[PDB]
RNA sequence: CCCUGGGGGGGCCGGGCCACCCCUCCCACGGCGCGACCGCUCUCCCAGGGGGCGGGGCGGACUGUCCCCAGUGCGCCCCG
């Protein structure tokens, strides 16, 4: 005698952030090169000691 | 008008214009300079190399055989 299916109203919030945005190109080239500086860092400095 | 019934020329008067020299419109094309809009990006620049669009904010996320101090995007707002 009832199957209608009404809805809430789903609305009751605006909010958005809950996961990670992907890096961009020039965010990971200049990751890899900060890598290579502390490495010949711990090269140079760490084995000339 | 000229030469011997014949011959050779000049013509008759107004109208505008392609135009002929002097002053004026709209286009097409080409060049230089200027204005503002849209789109693109970093050079002159700046603390020989080097360091960029900066600078600031609301920020917010991220990076490092770990110089924990340094580095990189993106949103917005404003000038170069």
């Amino acid at each position: 005698e009832n199957p209608v299916y009404e809805k809430k109203p789903k609305k009751e919030v605006k909010k958005k952030r809950w996961n990670r945005p992907k890096m961009s190109l020039a965010q990971k080239k200049d990751r890899v090169a900060q890598k290579k500086a502390s490495f010949l860092r711990a090269q140079e400095r760490a084995a000339e000691s």
